[PDB]
Formats: C-alpha cells, structure tokens, sequence
C-alpha cells in the first residue's frame, strides 16, 4: 500500500571498479537513474570528461535526465558537474547545505534550479527521497521507493550506513531491497566490518553492492556472508528493482 | 660541449588573470574560484584552474591564451574553487608537470599521476618547481601553497586565497629568498575581518615593504577598499582578463 515505482534501472557510470571493459577506472562514484516517473543523475564521478565519455559508451542519454542530486561536497561526486551542466544545464538540483554557498549560487544562476537540503528527510522526486543530511561532513543519500522494498544508494556513506539504513527504513516503514554505493568501510579492520554487516542483517537489508569507497577487504567479506545477494558493482553495472 | 644554465630571476614576467569572480574586461563570466597563466622568460605555467573548468578553457580562448605552452599546472590547495578545472584542462593539454601540496587526497594524487608527465607533491619545506619559480611549502591548517617568482623587480607573490594569512606569506617569501617583495596578488581571505584587524594586516604588509598589491577573489571588497586607499595607484585592479607585466 505505497506509491512505490514500476521498474527501476539503475546504472554506474562512474567508479574505482569496472564492471565492463572499455572505461577508465577512477576514484568517484555516479550513477544514472531511469524510473517509469523520473530519471536523475546521483553524484558526477571526480572528472566531468571521463563521466561524459562513460555515458556515451553505455548508451545513457544525459539530456533525458530531469535532475542532478549531489550527496556531499568531496572532489570525488562533484567533480563532473561543469561538464554536466555545460552540456544539459535545463535541470533542478538537489544539493545538501553542506555545500558552499558560492557554489550554490553559480549552480542556481546557471539551471532550473537550487533546492537544498538540511537536516530534515524530504521527498525530492515521485519515489525518490533523500534521508535528509547527516554526519559531521554533511551527506544525503537518496531512498527510492519500489514494489520489492526501498532501494538505498549512498556516496562514501560517511555517517555510517547503518545509520543510513536505518534512516531510511524509518521515514517510509519498509524493508531495504537494496543498499548499493560507497560504505567508506576501506580504511576499517575485520572486526568492525563484521559489527557493520551484523547490524545490516538486524535490519533486514535483503540485497547490497558496495562500491566504490568500501574497500576491497569489507566487499570480500560482503560477498562471503551476502553470496549471491551481493551483487558485482562497478562502471557499466545495470540494476533493475 | 656547451654549458647552458637558467637564470636565477626572470626579466619579464606576465600574469593573465583567467578566472576570477571580479571582471576586467567585458564580456566574461565571472564565477567563484581563481587562474593565472604565468609567462616567464624560461616557463610558462597555469596557477590554479577556477571552480569550472569549461569556462576556465573558453576565457583563456577568447584572451589569446594558449594551454598548450604551459609546461607545468600548480595548485595552491584543494578547494572545490581551485580544482574545479583540472580535469578539463589535462583532457586537452595533458603533457604537463604537476606540483600539488600533500593536502591533496592521495587518490587523486593517484589519478593525476596516471594522466600526466607526474606529480610533484610538496610538503611543508619551501622548494623551488620551475626556472626563478619556488614554493613556499604547504603553509597552515588546510594546508596551502603560494608561489614566489624571482624577477629582476624583486618577488612576486601569487597566492589561492591565502588561508594560512598573507602576513605570514609574505614573511615566508622574503625569508626564502632575501628579497623585497614588488607584487603580492591573488585572494587573500579578508572576507569576514573587520577594518581594525585588516588595517593591522596592511601595516604588517608595510612593515614588509610590499610595493604593490592586487588583491582579488576571496579578498573582501572592504578589505579591498581599504587596500586601495592606503596603496593608491600601487593597488591594482584584479579580475578576468588582467594583464600584468613585470
Ligand atoms: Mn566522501
Ligand atoms: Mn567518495
Ligand atoms: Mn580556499
Ligand atoms: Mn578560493
């Protein structure tokens, strides 16, 4: 009994992984998001050129997008957004207020506009919602509302993606399908990666793909307690919910 | 079995401000952030690369600025202002040396290693980069460099937007190289100071014995006015499109 979305696609267009053969590899994330409502670009990767060169190998029509959500201010996620706006400035923006003030205003003379986020959870997109900003640095992430359960995607996850998980599981009241992104666990030992996991199976998240950020020892361990449920991210990856 | 040696200063030195959130001359877009291309007698290099770099390239096309002759790219410090244009720049001119201070995340340290003739990454001990070209070191909490350039005027100051504080910068500069400074420029972060503590500022910069200042970016137009009534005609206008020649 939800407003949930029909079909969701979701495809990286920028990651340190590579799912596909053909693409640059390099330190960012960005994906590129197609609903039976909506289309969006979630985070620009750390080079604008490489994501546009990205696009045109998938096939990702970026001037069919309608707007352009930013999750936190790092090189890595807003690296690309000259390069996106140069060539499809007709776009809202979400952006968190963690962002600086004198970049908000270039971005809100130069498109459709500038919607920031603060603290509060809020509805951006039909089905598409971000947890409100979060953590000492500042980060949303966005929740997309569909038929087999919440679709979560995170930029490094800075707050912690138990907190994020949990976030997202209060303001709508429905499970996770699926938590994809960058968990920023790539700095962390074993013993804490299992906490993390041990939360995340407490929740109930049904599915993840930790990319980007994550870190090579947190996804291997990811992949052995999650198997099959663990699915293999990087540029080119394709997800349908 | 000739010996060939730089010179230790440069006889000219043009700087072509390319970026800034002040305008020169008409008809460009200014928007936050800072550039400099710098021509010298035996290099030719960027100084840091605005938030954007799309207009970044289309400014340096419409002032006749070539990219292609640029043999280095130096970055001052990781603001989003300052490196916003990197990448568009090494798409068309990657052949370049890189000089970035340790503040810079060791992945993109990784990336820009991958993509150009290599990066230098300073550290808090000054160093020279180029012919008559120096570092000051990375200098404050976010962990900011400024270069000096050695001419036959004495030094020129260029700087990001000079968090560390250009009073310290200017110091560290004449330290390093035993020379009145004749032009000190670029941002230098008197946004939010009040007239009592930027006059404390320009009296310590007298002290110093700078000669000419232009203060630009992220300088404050207080400040700014300030700098202009003390300094007079040795204050210069900053903005897209300046042209100053040494
Ligand atoms: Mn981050
Ligand atoms: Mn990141
Ligand atoms: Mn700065
Ligand atoms: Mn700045």
């Amino acid at each position: 009994h939800h407003m949930a979305s029909n079909t969701v696609k979701i495809t990286i267009s920028f990651d340190n992984y590579a799912y596909l053969e053909g693409f640059q590899t390099l330190w960012g994330f960005s994906c590129f998001v197609e609903t039976d409502e909506t289309t969006f670009l979630f985070d620009t990767g750390s080079n604008g050129r490489v994501l546009l060169q990205n696009m045109q190998q998938l096939d990702i029509d970026l001037k069919k997008a309608e707007a352009l959500i930013l999750s936190h201010p790092h090189w890595d996620h807003i690296g690309g957004v000259d390069s996106v706006l140069e060539v499809h400035p007709q776009m809202h923006l979400f952006v968190p207020n963690s962002l600086s003030k004198h970049l908000i205003r270039d971005l809100n003379a130069q498109t459709l506009g500038v919607t920031v986020i603060n603290e509060s959870p809020q509805q951006l997109l039909p089905s598409v919602y971000s947890t409100g900003v979060m953590g000492d640095i500042g980060e949303q992430s966005i929740v997309i509302d569909t038929e087999k359960g919440l679709v979560v995607i995170t930029g490094c996850a800075h707050p912690g993606i138990e907190h994020i998980a949990a976030r997202s599981i209060e303001m709508l009241q429905k499970p996770i399908y699926l938590l994809m992104g960058g968990f920023h666990l790539m700095y962390e030992n074993t013993a804490r990666i299992s906490e993390v996991i041990e939360t995340l199976d407490e929740l109930g998240i049904q599915n993840v793909c930790p990319t980007h950020c994550s870190g090579d020892l947190a996804i291997s361990m990811f992949k052995s307690h999650f198997g099959d449920r663990c699915l293999q991210g990087g540029i080119g990856r394709v997800i349908t919910i």
